[PDB]
């Protein structure tokens, strides 16, 4: 459907002009609907743009308007069609895992990645048996946090060996490794091509054991970081995981810790 927004279980009829722009974020713009005071976030497709750039967010909107019953992905609301124009009013969302990484100039906590991987991977799941999509770039710049404790996977250096020569897996884990130690495992390395080396020739760059990490959470970055990918788990061995099985049903107040992180500069 166009031209209606749907907050909640509340369908507005609604044109692009009943929307203030309130700025742009990181092109997705920040608006608020006039009508009900709700802030959203819009992306803008220009008709004269870029043929490859709209061929691709056509392509995962259609994804996305097939995910509204997964809790793990960035829903949306709506979308306005115009005649030089494509809004797609999307969830809005707090911020991503690596501007939290910036703004926390450290490591995150455990227990926020395993909520976090509990997310991400439900996320691959559900995008892999019931859309046949396999996200082939899960990063920290893709996983999204709001003020409510809600952790979603955004859009469909992190390569899997396999994928050169599943392999969202590897993908995963070196983002795990990346947001527990507030480093990137591949931080040296100049070109794309020297990220794409050390991943075949040096061993897997695996959890710290003095940081204190539980070993289930070692173990479940060890198992996604398995350079053979046919030794590597699938998501149905992956959820059944205690490192996952503990998150899932563990009370984990991410919404206080994410408001704590913005609220320093
Ligand atoms: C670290 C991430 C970051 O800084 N971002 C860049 C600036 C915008 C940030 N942000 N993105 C979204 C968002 C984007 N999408 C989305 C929807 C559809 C499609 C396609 C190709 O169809 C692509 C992207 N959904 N959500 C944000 C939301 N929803 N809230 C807040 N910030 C967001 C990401």
């Amino acid at each position: 459907q166009t031209g209606y927004l749907t907050i909640g279980g509340q369908r507005y009829q609604a044109e692009i002009n009943d929307l203030e722009n309130l700025g742009e974020m990181g092109q997705v713009w920040k608006m608020r609907f006039r009508k009900t005071g709700h802030v959203i976030a819009v992306k803008q497709m220009r008709r004269s743009g870029n043929k490859e750039e709209n061929k691709r967010i056509l392509m995962d909107l259609d994804v996305v308007l097939k995910s509204h019953d997964c809790p793990y992905i960035v829903q949306c609301f709506g979308t306005f069609i115009t005649n030089t124009d494509v809004f797609i009013a999307m969830e809005l969302m707090g911020t991503c895992a690596e501007k939290l990484k910036k703004r926390m100039q450290g490591p995150i906590p455990e227990r926020i990645l395993g909520k976090m991987t509990v997310a991400i991977v439900k996320a691959l799941y559900y995008l892999k048996e019931k859309h046949g999509v396999i996200h082939r770039d899960v990063k920290p710049s893709n996983i999204l946090l709001d003020e409510r404790g809600q952790i979603k996977l955004c859009d469909f250096a992190y390569m899997a060996p396999e994928r050169i020569d599943r392999a969202d897996v590897w993908s995963l884990g070196i983002s795990l490794v990346e947001l527990a130690t507030g480093q990137f495992p591949y931080k040296k390395c100049k070109t794309d091509f020297e990220v794409l080396t050390k991943v075949l020739q040096e061993e897997p760059p695996l959890l710290p054991g003095h940081m204190g990490f539980s070993g289930d959470f070692q173990s479940f970055v060890k198992d996604c970081l398995t350079k053979d990918h046919r030794k590597r788990p699938k998501y149905n061995k992956l959820l059944e995981h205690s490192f996952i099985k503990r998150y899932e049903t563990l009370e984990v107040d991410v919404a206080s810790w994410f408001k704590d992180v913005m609220a320093k500069t």
